[PDB]
């Protein structure tokens, strides 16, 4: 009943007792495992259990304020069918939802998160101001700070607050008459929407898209980001002088804007959150994936590698140097970044901390292990258990 | 519906209808996924046997034929009289290929139809067992042009012990528990090393001493057999442009030959059935030489490369690991020993998935084992969603016989 979990480098054994509290159901069955797939009024009951967590979390369970909050939420839903979080409960739910994210390797940071309460928002012009506060605060001139801004919860009968962009900062993706893409291929859909709802297309490879913000029961509105607000890093290499001339750049702040936040039965469909980057996210996935910028062969040609036989490992050598360029360029510009060795070493520490805090830690091995040098990191050798705890971030249908 | 599967590099979508035919259950539940864990009766014999016979007769496009009806009836009668049955030779060849085809953690399954099957079911002693194995090693090594092969020893049957091969692989390097607590040699092989000494093997003291074989005939303690040095093809490691690398004095063996799994065909179980293919270079380069709990040479190579090992942000570990993998591929190709790099291996596996989709409507695959241990997202299988499940016939783990 309690999964035995082994670390093969060390030989250490633990048992995951927290997986018993798995509140929902994942995609796997005894017949088949689907862990590799990317996407695979009684509201009182969720509301009740989250409060118990909260008061247990502050060592005030069954106590005075515990029983009062319970009858409070009961009355609020009885009167309207929904209820309101205390600002502190909102802070706690935000951090827990990060803490419970099985696919995030950055969770050693989960206690330090800046929660911006924006539930008093209405109109997209106010969304936009909340967002620029967030962006300015989180960027902090390159010394990055984690943050989330929470827009009003979904409620019955009412529209919804949605940010149509998947991230707050995204490069455009233009299609050409030869079928291909100039810019970021992942953004061809959001880019044509931006154009169609007003935006004037640039023509470069790193044109920052506008924001398509949507307030309850109106069409979305464009909002162009001030250029001094969006901090970017020109990519250069410590020793390959031609690398800079490739013209590659990326942005400082990874800020995800299209995931739904869920707390004690409440659902916040706009709650963007930001941290800082792991270097492999930029250098390996964003620039070297075949369906993203796909620059691997360009760099290999420039390094004078032999590209007509797979066994010279030219793909591997070019990838490492692109990651070195990324790390060097962010450091040179004093923008917070973390390499996959340091990050995976801190996730090991987080697993050990959580093994003592709550008896385990939900983790998705395929997303924890970095996309280069897998077995050179300690998490490759760590067995992991993936389950869904609440509160949580979840994917959600596109707003169309 | 069946599980919808997506390739993110191409955009394409398939449905894995084959998984619906999964018999034995895996370790996952709707509560929790254990996909990352390494190691998580007459009427059931007949239903497995029946299903296997049906598979065979589909393979040769003779389903429903008279021979198909008669072989089912034949198997039914033998189980009713003896409680077990015997495979025809053709069923055994087909069964061994299907088990390979069904193995979710093997990336080299493009080759599953080209497998040499040695029938050793009439083996009667440990000496005959050793002779079958030397012939296997000789056939498969083939002086460096490796050929896939399996030797099937007699099946488990009631009232008699199993044939077993105590070694996990036919060729392994000794790992000597050093006196100060460390290890000289391969640390993965400390247990089997100590069992060889205790069974009368006089050990050496190198880092690359080939272990002898411990073979167990039914109801008998294991017997010790020395592999003839001329049978064990080994490759000295050198680097194409790092001339000091040869001074490390690194070697690895040509032939990867797994000897401790159980083969299961139509309900029958073969506790000894060693199989061998050829290496993927990351198994030697990354895992066997750079795992911290294996030969753990990564820091030493990095210093000799004059890399800045005092901070992770220079990516010295990645750089050294690449050159170790370069050395392995260069050294095998120089010695004329078959080897495949992880880009070629994973590209051929993508071709296999597409054939299997057309042939059977799916393919069981364990993503964490198919994605190679370096450069994952640079290979195409990284971006391929996969469904993991158990089909039979199958290769299975089994308890250590001691
Ligand atoms: C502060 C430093 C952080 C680092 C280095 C980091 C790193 C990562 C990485 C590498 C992933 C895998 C994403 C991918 O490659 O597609 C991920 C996923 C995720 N992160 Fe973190 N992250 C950080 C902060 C945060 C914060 C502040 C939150 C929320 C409060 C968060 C919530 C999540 C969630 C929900 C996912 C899952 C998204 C998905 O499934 O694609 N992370 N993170
Ligand atoms: C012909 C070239 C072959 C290549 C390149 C190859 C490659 C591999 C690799 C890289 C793995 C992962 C193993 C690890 O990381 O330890 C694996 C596993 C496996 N292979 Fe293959 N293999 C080949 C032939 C064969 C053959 C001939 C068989 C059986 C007839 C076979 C059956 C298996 C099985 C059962 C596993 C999984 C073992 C486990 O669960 O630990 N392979 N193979
Ligand atoms: C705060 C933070 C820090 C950090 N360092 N990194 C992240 C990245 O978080 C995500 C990354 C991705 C990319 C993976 N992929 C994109 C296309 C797809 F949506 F189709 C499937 C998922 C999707 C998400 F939703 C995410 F939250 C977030
Ligand atoms: C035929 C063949 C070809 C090839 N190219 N390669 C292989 C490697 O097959 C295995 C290799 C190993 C040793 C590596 N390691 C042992 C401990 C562990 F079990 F924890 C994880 C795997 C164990 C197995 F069972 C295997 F099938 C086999
Ligand atoms: C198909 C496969 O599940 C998919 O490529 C996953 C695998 N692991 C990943 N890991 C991270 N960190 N990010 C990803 O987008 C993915 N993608
Ligand atoms: C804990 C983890 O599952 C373990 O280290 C696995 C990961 N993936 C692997 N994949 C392959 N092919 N071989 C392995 O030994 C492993 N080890
Ligand atoms: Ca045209
Ligand atoms: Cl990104
Ligand atoms: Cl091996
Ligand atoms: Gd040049
Ligand atoms: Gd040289
Ligand atoms: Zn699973």
């Amino acid at each position: 009943k309690f999964p035995r979990v082994k670390n093969w480098e060390v030989g250490s054994i633990t048992y995951d007792t927290l997986s018993a509290q798995a509140q929902q159901d994942g995609p796997c069955t005894p017949r088949r495992c689907l862990g590799s797939l990317v996407f695979p009024e009684q509201l009182l009951s969720q509301a009740r259990d989250f409060i118990n967590q909260y008061y247990s979390s502050i060592k005030r369970s069954g106590s005075q304020a515990h029983e009062q909050r319970l009858q409070e939420v009961e009355a609020e839903v009885a009167a309207t069918g929904t209820y309101q979080l205390r600002e502190s409960e909102l802070v706690f739910g935000a951090k827990q939802a990060w803490r419970n994210a099985p696919r995030c390797v950055g969770r050693i940071q989960w206690g330090k998160l800046q929660v911006f309460d924006a539930r008093d928002c209405r109109s997209a012009q106010e969304m936009f101001t909340y967002i620029c506060n967030h962006i300015k605060y989180a960027t902090n001139r390159g010394n990055l700070r984690s943050a989330i801004t929470v827009f009003p919860q979904r409620c019955p009968g009412r529209g919804d607050f949605r940010i149509w962009n998947s991230q707050l900062v995204r490069y455009a993706g233009y299609r050409q008459q030869d079928g291909s893409v100039r810019g970021d291929p992942a953004n061809v859909e959001i880019t044509e929407l931006c154009i169609q709802h007003g935006w004037t297309p640039g023509n470069g490879r790193f044109d920052v898209l506008p924001l398509l913000l949507q307030a309850p029961d109106e069409p979305p509105e464009l909002f162009l980001l001030p250029p001094e607000l969006v901090l970017e890093v020109p990519l250069e290499h410590p020793t390959l002088e031609w690398f800079a001339a490739l013209g590659l750049r990326w942005y400082a702040l990874p800020a995800v804007s299209n995931m739904l936040l869920e707390i004690g039965g409440l659902e916040f469909p706009a709650a963007p959150f930001s941290g800082w980057y792991m270097s492999t996210e930029i250098g390996t996935r964003n620039l070297c994936d075949p369906h993203r910028y796909n620059i691997l062969e360009d760099v290999a040609v420039c390094m004078d590698l032999d590209t007509r036989t797979t066994s010279s490992l030219w793909k591997d050598k070019a990838a490492v140097e692109i990651n070195v360029a990324v790390l060097h360029s962010y450091q040179l510009a004093k923008v917070t970044i973390v390499d996959h060795h340091a990050a995976t070493a801190s996730f090991m520490k987080h697993l050990e901390n959580e093994q003592k805090a709550r008896g385990g830690c939900p983790a998705d091995w395929a997303w924890i292990v970095p996309p280069i040098s897998g077995s050179l990191t300690p998490v490759f050798h760590q067995e992991m258990v993936n389950y869904f705890l609440s509160p949580a971030f979840r994917y959600q249908p596109d707003p169309w």
